């Protein structure tokens, strides 16, 4: 049987990676066969599309079950889960259980929000392909086979971009200073940063009165959001509102002000000096930092030094798991009595007559 | 001169702490004088109100400037900043510069989101008053004088609450199992958790068909938000919607399902077994964890291993600071050229022909 590769892509970015992977493999094995969940680019390269990438939830669970069986029957030489970790990691695990060799393409950095998920990746995969070196170093800490392959955007973007050519595309004068404002691809980011970014540009106009200001907006919604904010904050500030074209804007500009994330890497490859501005809910940042630091989020467990009360976070905060955790407690029996007694002990440990303690602290210092 | 204490409270919770502190001090010094920013409870105990607590932004900056001068003239024996860290920490610093002894009451855990702010607290204060032991242990790590005084809520809540009395207040039958649902005091929490909490209760009704469900809602907005979600998720689930009364609901219930935060402590003091459910943006949790782990958030600095590009986060993401950071870059001179060359070096380090690397990884495993 000729080399047969199973692929699953779940988004346009993954379809691009998959098509590039197919082309490179056909160079070494022109007879290779490719099947799975394919977008139009993978299909154009010959990927058999059992399902369309756009089809990636009830339906998703059904597809993953079907692929688990079919890939099980097929026994492909390798399975490559292309990104889409919420779908592919579990699938990679199901196939590894059947002895099939699995690769996960792209570090699921956001998805792997806790140690337990790193171990899930390692158990589900024979190898992880990581774009960046510090991602490989991360998995090195866990004896998880990971190969640093470089970043495809670095292959696609030249070392020395043409600033003047980008300015010609955007109609930006070559003699003017030019500032790129990337308020973010997410609504939360745009809402948090757009006003401050506009005020920043207003301040800079005081020094550079002919400063060109280009604003690449990823989609119509984010655009309408930005115009709304601008109308209330800086109605008289003339700017270039662009539909996409963030790459052109950054290659063209002399500096960029970015929310953060993928833009900062693309900006680096554009050779545009940048300043990164970001703002997040302080309350949740504290919770996260609390968790990273202790594995807990709730005060009873911090006071007890153990998982005294059950904490179900993120994907574990789900009805079935919540109900299973509450059922022993609603029984109002032995378990509830033991938690009751520990609660009384901790209550006593922090019952100190704080008003008097504070009053004494004042009097000592005085 | 009789003992003279300066106090600043900025919210109702701080007014309660301040009034309790005033009463305890008057026990030891009935002639003591109290002045500053006082709510109605502090005033009732005799606190001279130079400003009303409700007045705590342009106006806030003006008040803090005025208090910096006046407290400077007064030279109070002690200044106590009662919570409100965004106002009081800077004020405590201004007064310490004048030799005045300062105490900050209540650990500013959320406000102190990074090391630099812990050092700010230590420089601004002679002592921090912390409700909880792990908060004191935190400041012990930084040689920041901190006194663990216990939690005032533990003083106010009895060790053995009366479940049946709370049920009588709420009209809950004594023979029924009762579940408290606290979907959160913030709109983001209610939106994220209300549906899953309702579905959880629906599942539990399958085992406890007479289960009472009490939902304490902090305000009318959060209430309207919850009813809206319930109308779409569980219109036929009968529940008790309460205006506040979270304490009564928890003392009364046999178990509680809580978003998290202050509720979990109050639930512990209510002797109600609990399950903590929480959900936050994965993307921002990763950023935070990224920062906690490295001090950076942007990919260029992670690749460089230093602050190659300026990152201005949270309170530093402000127009004046953003503009000052962009001005050297817009100059498009020596600095921009050095960042350009480093960008080209990092670009080369991750330009590896990833498609071919990935293809080779597949072929090896096959
Ligand atoms: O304010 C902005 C923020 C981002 N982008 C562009 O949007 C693309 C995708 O950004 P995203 O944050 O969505 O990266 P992802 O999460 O998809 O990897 C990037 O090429 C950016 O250049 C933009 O045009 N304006
Ligand atoms: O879904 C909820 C969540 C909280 N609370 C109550 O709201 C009070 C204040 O909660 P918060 O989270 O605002 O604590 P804070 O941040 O003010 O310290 C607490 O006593 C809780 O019992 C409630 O009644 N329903």
């Amino acid at each position: 049987r000729p080399l047969t590769i199973a692929l699953v892509a779940g988004e346009t970015s993954g379809d691009i990676l998959g098509a590039g992977l197919i082309r490179a493999l056909k160079e070494h094995v022109p007879n290779a066969r490719f099947v799975g969940v394919a977008g139009p680019r993978m299909q154009a390269e010959g990927c058999e599309a059992w399902y369309e990438m756009e089809e990636l939830s009830r339906r998703s669970s059904h597809i993953r079950a079907d692929l688990t069986k079919r890939f099980g029957e097929l026994k492909p030489d390798v399975f490559v889960g292309i990104d889409a970790p919420d779908f592919n990691i579990t699938l990679e695990g199901n196939l590894k259980k059947q002895g099939i060799k699995t690769i996960h393409y792209v570090s699921p950095s956001v998805w792997a929000w806790r140690q337990k998920r790193v171990f899930k990746i390692g158990r589900a995969t024979d190898l992880v392909l990581a774009f960046l070196p510090f991602e490989k170093a991360f998995y090195d800490k866990y004896n998880v086979p990971c190969r640093f392959i470089g970043h495809t955007m670095a292959d696609a973007m030249p070392l020395d971009p043409d600033k003047n050519a980008a300015r010609d595309v955007l109609g930006i004068p070559h003699d003017a200073h030019c500032l790129a404002l990337l308020p973010g691809s997410r609504g939360a980011e745009v809402e948090s940063l757009s006003a401050d970014f506009l005020k920043t540009a207003q301040l800079l106009r005081q020094t550079y009165p002919d400063l060109e200001i280009v604003v690449p907006l990823v989609n119509a919604k984010r655009r309408e959001q930005f115009e709304r904010i601008k109308a209330e904050v800086a109605p008289d500030l003339s700017v270039h509102l662009l539909d996409g074209m963030g790459r052109e804007a950054m290659v063209a500009s002399d500096a960029a002000l970015l929310a953060s994330g993928t833009a900062a890497l693309e900006c680096m490859l554009s050779k545009c000096p940048m300043v990164v501005g970001y703002r997040m809910k302080p309350f949740t940042f504290w919770l996260a930092k609390r968790l990273v630091k202790t594995d807990y989020v709730s005060l009873p467990n911090l006071l007890a030094g153990r998982e005294l009360v059950k904490e179900l976070l993120q994907e574990e905060c789900e009805p079935q798991k919540l109900a299973a955790a509450l059922l022993p407690l609603l029984a109002n029996g032995k378990t509830s009595h033991a938690m009751h007694d520990t609660f009384r002990e901790l209550h006593q440990q922090i019952r100190c007559n704080a008003d008097e303690q504070a009053a004494q602290a004042v009097l000592e210092l005085a």
